C-alpha cells in the first residue's frame, strides 16, 4: 500500500527458496554414481531459477568478499565449491511452505520448467562460440527473469489470491496489469529490487530491468539487455516464438546492429527454435 511495502513482503517470502525437485534428483544421481566434474554440476544448476538465485545470492555475500562481482554459474561453483552446492540442494526445510506452481498465471508448471531448460540450452547453443562470456551471463539473466512469476505465484497462493488473479489475467490477458492490480508491482521491477538487495552485479540486474527497452540501457548493458529480450521473445511462457514474437526477435538483432552491437543474423536464424522458424512468415 505504501510504495515499496509489497517489495518487503515478497522479499520475506523468498528468504528460503527450495530447489526444483528435478535438480535434487539429478544432483543426487550424479553424486551417488560419481570424481566430480564442475560442468556436470553447472549443467544441472543452470536450468534451476531458484538455485540460480539462491546460489548467486550466497556467492555475492560479504562472507566471501566478492560482493556484486559474481554473475555466472561457473564463478559460483568456483567460489562456493561443489560441497556447499550439494549441501544446499539436499537440504530440507520441513516447516517451509514455498510452492513451486505457476498455475496462477494459467501455466502448466511441468511444461514451464521444461521450457526453462530449453531456453537455457538455446542460449548456450546460440552464443557459446559467438560470445562465450555473454552466454555465461545470459543464462542466469533468463532464469532470473523466469523466477519472477515463480515468486509471484507462490505469494499469490500463500495469500489466497491466486484464483482471483488467474480469473483477472484470463479475462484481461496482460501480466503487468494483473500484477499491479493484485500486488501493486510488476515482477521485473521486483526482480530489480530483489537482486540489488541481494548484492547481485549491476549489469546483470539492469539487463533484466531494461529487457522491454534494450535501446535505453547504458552502453555496457545494451548487448545483454538485447540478447535477453531476443531470447524472451522466443521463450516467454505465454507467447514465446509466436509469429509476432519470432519476427520481433529477428528485428531486435538488427536494431542492436545499428548501435555496433554485432549479432550474426544468420547464426540466430539457424539456431531459432522450430516453432519460431516456422512462425517467422505467418501472420501475427
Amino acid at each position: 500500500h505504501m510504495i515499496g511495502d509489497m517489495n518487503e513482503l515478497l522479499l520475506k517470502s523468498v528468504e528460503v527458496l527450495p530447489p526444483l525437485p528435478d535438480t535434487v534428483s539429478k544432483l543426487r544421481k550424479y553424486v551417488s554414481e560419481a570424481n566430480i566434474e564442475t560442468m556436470k554440476v553447472a549443467e544441472i544448476i543452470s536450468s534451476d531459477p531458484l538455485m540460480t538465485a539462491k546460489l548467486l545470492q550466497l556467492a555475492n555475500s560479504p562472507y566471501y568478499g566478492f560482493t556484486r562481482e559474481i554473475t555466472t554459474i561457473n564463478q559460483v561453483i568456483t567460489l562456493l565449491g561443489v560441497g556447499n552446492i550439494i549441501n544446499i540442494v539436499m537440504a530440507d526445510s520441513i516447516r517451509d511452505n514455498f510452492k513451486i506452481d505457476v498455475s496462477p498465471y494459467g501455466l502448466n508448471t511441468q511444461n514451464f520448467l521444461k521450457t526453462c531448460n530449453e531456453e537455457a540450452t538455446f542460449i548456450a547453443n546460440w552464443l557459446n562460440d559467438e560470445d562465450k562470456k555473454l552466454s555465461h551471463l545470459l543464462v542466469p539473466c533468463a532464469m532470473l527473469l523466469r523466477l519472477g512469476i515463480v515468486i509471484f505465484s507462490n505469494f499469490l497462493i500463500q495469500n489466497h489470491k491466486d484464483k482471483d488473479f488467474l480469473a483477472f489475467l484470463n479475462k484481461n490477458e496482460n501480466l503487468a496489469l494483473a500484477e499491479n492490480e493484485f500486488l501493486g508491482v510488476d515482477h521485473i521491477s521486483f526482480l530489480g529490487f530483489l537482486l540489488h538487495r541481494w548484492n547481485f552485479d549491476d549489469v546483470l540486474i539492469e539487463s533484466i530491468c531494461f529487457v522491454r527497452t534494450p535501446h535505453a540501457a547504458r552502453e555496457k548493458v545494451k548487448k545483454s539487455a538485447y540478447a535477453l529480450a531476443i531470447t524472451d521473445h522466443l521463450f516467454a511462457p505465454h507467447d514465446g516464438s509466436s509469429p509476432f514474437n519470432a519476427k520481433a526477435a529477428v528485428a531486435l538483432l538488427k536494431e542492436a546492429k545499428t548501435q555496433g552491437i554485432n549479432f550474426d543474423l544468420n547464426n540466430l536464424l539457424s539456431k531459432l527454435p522450430n516453432k519460431a522458424k516456422e512462425n517467422l512468415n505467418k501472420e501475427d
